[PDB]
């Protein structure tokens, strides 16, 4: 019993982080057999940071221009290419500690753990979601770019982001492990600003399909609706259209609780009219959308309270 | 920018879960030099847990009726005792990945990270309080059992927690890693139940504290209060005292802020008299207890480990 925002376990990623220094600039890289991955903007200035030319900053660069330090390990860059928004530092020592790992884009509503990074060295892990404005609400000062977004289903470490920036709300932005940005934004300082979020809304579901596997009931009601009722109300409220995509993937969960996808949408729906009546669910007085219908199942019990 | 519930890197402590068997029973075991730390509990049938005498169970077990696995390798028990609810098995092999450690003791309000282990392999990580009535909101499952808690100060990890039950409300129990519960909790299957539980004041001033380092200021005001009427408030609403050690250790934070911490008491206590009024102070609609005063400066300064 119990539902917590976990993370994975981050020690197969805390043997890859390394700190990338490039003159003034210092920030964390990802060190994966020999390749060394981080912003592309650590061959910036602040003065560089409006509108760089990283093509033209890159080629003014040699190899033994880029400091790697691996714990108190100098390591040596023999190397070194630019893929989209990310800059990979070929080094001549393959990472001993490499777990097995691929590099997968998410879509917005996923969720992954992040292990924010200082100077190469780890201070914390946190769990997050994509959001569906494509930033994240992470935590993250000065120094953490080049921190890392990953999942760990089984063995495999799927690494689906690297940190670049904070936007003037205080969210976050950043790529894929390709360099690829998520949203519309890019790494330059010029002005931009996150879209206005909405409520991950398949999430929601899940998180009270999870309420009623650990024993709660409370919020259900005698009601049915049909998708497109269901999407005019919540849109009213921000949340995101529910396709039949989030209804087929909720069909596990919908099994396992003996409760129909569009009965739990008709008690979301009334959820987003009568608020919570000063009763919790899970411990939240505000409906929780950073969990996915996979999350649910893998922390919670496969036997219905 | 951003608040997160964060743990800390859980490498460390990934490297000395092992899975313990002694019969039809399997939990989680923790390897530091060549002990193996458990639930004395794994010497028990379901029959045993109605009123199990320990030293008897375990004076019939031999070294070879433990099998303790590290990874794909069987570890080889050549010694056993008990300490209080712990059982030490002595093993052939020091563990090669053991980290600098200590064992501590922590007093509720405290906060650690959880390693949720299965099979001796762990799953995920998580950040939780010992709540005042000495449970913990825990993620637990069946199997859990010997999943530890831990803290980290510099490359130093400081265990505090053995998981070892789940009691009736869902909530969760155990030792400390001497053996010692905390609570009035005994290992063993007879009617228990966690007391009234109480909010952590402290916890609560420093998370206000975070929420306006990160520019949630909407619930300052310009009044203060003297401790004694604090007190008086915070005992109707079934929070903790306050008390001047508390006190002392806001310091860093009120000076930071320019917010005196009685003039942050006279903000708790108009929030709990009037609500929150629709509003929402960093993401949350109820006052967050499980951040300390230390958690909210490691994580508003970046501090590695
Ligand atoms: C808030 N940021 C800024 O005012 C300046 N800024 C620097 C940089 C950037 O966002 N870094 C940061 C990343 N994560 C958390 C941070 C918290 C705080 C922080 N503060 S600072 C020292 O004043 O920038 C910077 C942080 C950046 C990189 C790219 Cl690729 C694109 C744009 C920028 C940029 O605008
Ligand atoms: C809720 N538990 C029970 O009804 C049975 N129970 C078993 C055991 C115990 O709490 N283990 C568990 C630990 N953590 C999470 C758990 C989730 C689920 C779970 N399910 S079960 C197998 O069907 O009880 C057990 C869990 C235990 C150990 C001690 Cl030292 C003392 C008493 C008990 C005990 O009463
Ligand atoms: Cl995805």
């Amino acid at each position: 019993s119990g539902f917590r925002k976990m993370a994975f376990p981050s020690g197969k990623v805390e043997g890859c982080m390394v700190q990338v220094t490039c003159g003034t600039t210092t920030l964390n890289g990802l060190w994966l057999d020999d390749v060394v991955y981080c912003p592309r903007h650590v061959i910036c200035t602040s003065e560089d940071m409006l509108n760089p030319n990283y093509e033209d900053l890159l080629i003014r660069k040699s190899n033994h221009n880029f400091l790697v330090q691996a714990g108190n390990v100098q390591l040596r860059v023999i190397g070194h290419s630019m893929q989209n928004c990310v800059l990979k530092l070929k080094v001549d020592t393959a990472n001993p500690k490499t777990p097995k790992y691929k590099f997968v884009r998410i879509q917005p509503g996923q969720t992954f753990s992040v292990l924010a990074c200082y100077n190469g060295s780890p201070s914390g892990v946190y769990q997050c979601a994509m959001r569906p404005n494509f930033t994240i609400k992470g935590s993250f000062l000065n120094g953490s770019c080049g921190s890392v977004g990953f999942n760990i289903d089984y063995d495999c470490v799927s690494f689906c982001y690297m940190h670049h920036m904070e936007l003037p709300t205080g969210v976050h932005a950043g790529t894929d492990l390709e360099g690829n940005f998520y949203g519309p934004f890019v790494d330059r300082q010029t002005a931009q600003a996150a879209g206005t979020d909405t409520t991950i809304t398949v999430n929601v579901l899940a998180w009270l399909y999870a309420a009623v596997i650990n024993g709660d009931r409370w919020f259900l009601n005698r009601f049915t609706t049909t998708l497109n009722d269901f999407n005019l109300v919540a849109m009213k409220y921000n949340y995101e259209p529910l396709t039949q995509d989030h209804v087929d993937i909720l069909g596990p969960l919908s099994a396992q609780t003996g409760i129909a996808v569009l009965d739990m949408c008709a008690s979301l729906k009334e959820l987003l009219q009568n608020g919570m009546n000063g009763r919790t669910i899970l411990g939240s007085a505000l409906l929780e959308d950073e969990f996915t219908p996979f999350d649910v199942v893998r922390q919670c019990s496969g036997v219905t309270f």
